[PDB]
DNA sequence: AGGCGTTTTT
DNA sequence: GCGCAC
């Protein structure tokens, strides 16, 4: 029988998802559907312009309703089409259980009547230009009001949004208010004392005083950034902050003892008034980005009081048209004993020395340090030795060049104890000297440099704890036999996109160093265009995973018997990616020379038009096989052979016209199968023997199915619907006539 | 007339 | 197949 909520899709935790179905009105759903197991209803980005009383009446246990992007104002319409949305006055009253509503990106000019149950209301990017107490009548349970972007460059109005004095006082539970991008010039008078988060960024509130935040002693977060902007850093349309502005009175934040988060970004500040931070001893996050505090951070004592502060953002506090030769942080940074995260990216300074970060050197909790995009050309990396609790340094996108004068295939550094990112720098060789005091390092990123060195075993000698080394997007010449052997703990090495040496026609290269890395588990030689004149075998007893994608095994395996055993010496290998290797053909003899230990084999985006399925028995441990993106015209020439351990099979984006009967039958372990984007005109239960019920995923979307009245496929997909993703909307007909390009349920086939 | 379309959400 | 060395 049918999916219960056609054309929408029943998802977990009682969600009915009608997203992106181009609906003109809300679907009703027959009484046969369990409309009370329905706890949430999503109608994102349809084209419903008219909302009725009956539309939600029958969904009597509905808690969440998303109606976003259905009727976008002209400025947000991708083609500037106007749209007004009519709501019948009992539309939402008929859902007395409603808790969260999203009416954002919809042309409405007044708030509709809403049930008292409502805990959350989002009215952002609407055309509502006024809020007064009649707007939000009887919403005493309401805790969240979000109404950003009702008057700005993308949704203009010609005036300020008008929140009348005391308009929201009726809302006794209101903790979260947001009114960003509304062209406000003053804070709204008399907001509920219950407010905990108040967000007024990207308005034009140029003056503040303690009157402007009267009675808001519950505030835990206050965002007032972007009201007086520096447009030299603006990516969007921007009005430059007037001269003699902004004016923030000293004691503006004095009565906010509970304040945890203060955002003052992009406020054109040349000087921090320390009186701003008096009485803010409970402050944990302070954002001062995109201001002009480049001098003030070498001098100020305004941080002295902030004992509990954890995150400090000083990024893009850069002087117009200049980078500094030197930057020395203030002594008062040394009293931030709680500090975990410091962002100094985009200040622009040329030198990083002991003096630069001296005050931070004895802070016990300092873990993450962002110094990227600073045009730094000299860096004494040895300063980080004495930092007690450091876990992460981002020094990427700098001009440092030396010492001073898919998680299956490559693991991330996220859970390691000490990571240095030096990517997007100007190293052309690696000097041991620059790492002299970094023997604690577990992860080093040096990608997107200009390293064009024949590494030999002498470059990374100090790094005796290093487990991950990323050298992707460089020009390494792999030639000497002992490259990387100075790293006793190396488990993951990325040498991808170092293609240029391998392009050098008539000059060969040496991969025999892989045998000399006894602890290595992960290796990417991906996107190197390896095609000729290389070692005939990779040899390693430790290696579990090898990305060899983006090379030309094609040309290698065409070259007599030289490279037929290339991957055979990888005795423990469990994952191999041979994708985009230009393979037009495979011998069964080539596949059997891959390691017996293999569990995962990718051959994506090759040019294979034929695959001898019987040779899968030569890889007895194979659980996953990816042939996506090849040119198979059929699943045939044998079946999946007996006793095969295969669980995941992807033959998507081929040109498969048919499947032989009983093709999958002997693959009893098969759980996930992707037949998407092929030329299948039908889906038969006879492909699966009659053991298809074990399948957890069967993707048959984007296939030119023959939707002839009474077709055998229709019935089959309903018997295994739990396993077919997107069945209600995305499995479509290629024929006949007017059904082409429309869902299989666009007319009843039975 | 309405169309357009996967466009952070906080 | 990239200063080794009948
Ligand atoms: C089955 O394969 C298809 C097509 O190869 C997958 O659809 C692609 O999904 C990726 C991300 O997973 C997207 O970047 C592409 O845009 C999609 N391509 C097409 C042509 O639709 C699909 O996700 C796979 N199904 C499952 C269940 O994993
Ligand atoms: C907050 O709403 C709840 C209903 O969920 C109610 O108990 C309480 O009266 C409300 N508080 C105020 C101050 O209105
Ligand atoms: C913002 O406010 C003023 C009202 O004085 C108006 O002139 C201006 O056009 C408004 N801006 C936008 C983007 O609507
Ligand atoms: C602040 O609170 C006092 C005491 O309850 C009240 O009388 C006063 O009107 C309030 N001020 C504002 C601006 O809401
Ligand atoms: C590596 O090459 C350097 C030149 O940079 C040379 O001095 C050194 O002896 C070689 N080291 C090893 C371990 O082969
Ligand atoms: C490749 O490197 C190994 C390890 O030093 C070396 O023995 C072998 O001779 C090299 N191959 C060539 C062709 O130079
Ligand atoms: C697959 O290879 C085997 C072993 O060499 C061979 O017997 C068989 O004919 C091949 N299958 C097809 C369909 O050509
Ligand atoms: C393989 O099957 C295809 C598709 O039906 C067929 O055209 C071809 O002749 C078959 N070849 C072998 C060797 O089985």
């Amino acid at each position: 029988t049918l999916p219960p909520f056609l054309p929408c899709e029943l998802q977990p935790h009682g969600l009915v998802n009608c997203n992106w179905l181009f609906l003109k009105s809300v679907p009703h759903f027959s009484a046969a559907a369990p409309r009370d197991n329905v706890t949430s209803l999503s109608l994102l980005s349809n084209r419903i312009h008219h909302l009725h009383d009956s539309d939600f009446a029958q969904l009597s246990n509905l808690q969440k309703l998303n109606l976003k992007w259905n009727c976008p104002p002209a400025g947000l319409s991708p083609m500037h089409f106007p749209c007004h949305m009519t709501i019948e006055p009992n539309t939402f009253l008929a859902v007395p259980t409603l808790e969260e509503l999203n009416l954002s990106y919809n042309g409405i000019t007044t708030v509709p009547a809403l049930p008292s149950s409502l805990v959350s209301l989002i009215l952002s990017r609407t055309n509502i230009l006024q809020l007064d107490p009649t707007s939000l009548t009887g919403l005493h349970a309401l805790r969240f009001l979000y109404m950003d972007g009702n008057c700005y460059y993308k949704n203009p109005c010609g005036r300020a949004l008008e929140v009348a004095p005391g308009a929201l006082l009726g809302l006794g539970n209101l903790t979260h208010l947001s009114l960003k991008y509304n062209n406000l010039t003053t804070v709204p008078r008399s907001l509920p004392p219950s407010l905990e988060y108040l967000l007024l960024s990207y308005n034009h509130i140029v003056t503040l005083a303690p009157e402007d935040l009267a009675n808001l002693t519950a505030l835990r977060v206050l965002d007032v950034g972007g009201n007086c902007r520096r447009c030299d850093h603006a990516r969007n349309p921007c009005v430059e902050c007037p001269h003699k502005f902004p004016q923030l009175h000293s004691d503006t934040f004095s009565h906010l003892s509970r304040l945890e988060g203060l955002v003052l970004k992009d406020s054109s500040l040349y000087q921090l008034n320390p009186r701003w931070f008096r009485g803010l001893g409970n402050l944990t996050v302070l954002d001062l980005s995109e201001n002009f505090l480049y001098d003030c951070i070498t001098k100020t004592k305004a941080f002295q009081g902030l004992a509990q502060l954890r995150r400090l953002n000083l990024s893009f506090n850069y002087h117009k048209k200049v980078s500094f030769a030197h930057l020395t942080l203030a002594p008062s940074f040394g009293s931030l004993l709680s500090l975990q995260e410091l962002d100094m990216h985009g200040i622009f300074f040329r030198s990083l020395s002991q003096k630069t970060l001296q005050p931070l050197a004895r802070l016990p909790m300092l873990q993450r340090l962002y110094l990227q995009m600073n045009f730094i050309n000299q860096a004494q990396l040895g300063i980080f030795k004495d930092f007690p609790g450091l876990r992460y340094i981002d020094l990427s996108d700098n001009r440092i060049s030396g010492a001073v004068e898919s998680e299956d295939f490559m693991p991330s550094c996220k859970n390691l104890s000490f990571t240095l990112d030096l990517s997007r720098n100007n190293l052309v060789t690696v000097q041991p000297e620059m790492f002299a005091q970094l023997s604690r390092l577990q992860c080093l990123r040096l990608s997107h440099n200009s390293i064009s060195q024949a590494v030999n075993g002498s470059q990374f000698v100090p790094l005796t704890s290093l487990q991950v080394l990323d050298l992707s997007h460089n020009k390494l010449d792999l030639y000497h036999g002992r490259s990387f052997t100075e790293l006793p703990r190396l488990e993951a090495l990325d040498l991808s996109y170092n293609s240029q040496p391998f392009s050098m026609r008539g000059v060969g290269h040496n991969l025999s160093f892989v045998a000399q890395l006894p602890t290595l588990r992960y290796l990417s030689l991906a996107h190197n265009g390896i095609h000729s004149r290389v070692s005939q075998q990779l040899c390693s007893t430790s290696l579990w995973a090898l990305d060899f994608s983006g090379n030309s095994l094609s040309q290698m395996w065409a070259e007599g018997d030289l490279y037929l055993r290339f991957f055979q010496g990888l005795r423990s290998l469990i994952r191999l990616d041979l994708s985009q290797n230009r393979l037009h053909t495979l011998l069964p003899c080539t596949l059997g020379n891959l390691p017996k230990s293999l569990q995962l084999l990718r051959l994506r985006n090759n040019y294979l038009a034929f695959f001898n399925w019987s040779s899968l028995t030569l890889l007895p441990n194979l659980e996953t096989l990816d042939l996506a993106g090849n040119q198979l015209k059929a699943l045939s020439n044998g079946s999946l052979p007996s006793g095969t351990q295969l669980q995941r099979l992807d033959v998507s984006r081929n040109s498969i016209i048919f499947v032989v009967p009983g093709f999958f039958a002997l693959a009893t372990r098969l759980r996930e199968l992707n037949l998407s984007a092929n030329a299948l005109r039908t889906v038969e239960p006879s492909w699966f023997g009659f053991l298809a019920g074990s399948l957890e995923v069967l993707d048959v979307s984007a296939n030119p199915l023959h939707c002839a009245c009474g077709a055998a496929f229709v019935d089959f997909l309903l018997q295994v619907q739990a396993a077919v993703p997107g069945l209600p909307s995305r499995v479509k007909c290629g024929s006949p006539g007017q059904l082409q390009g429309r869902s299989i349920f666009a007319q009843d086939l039975r």
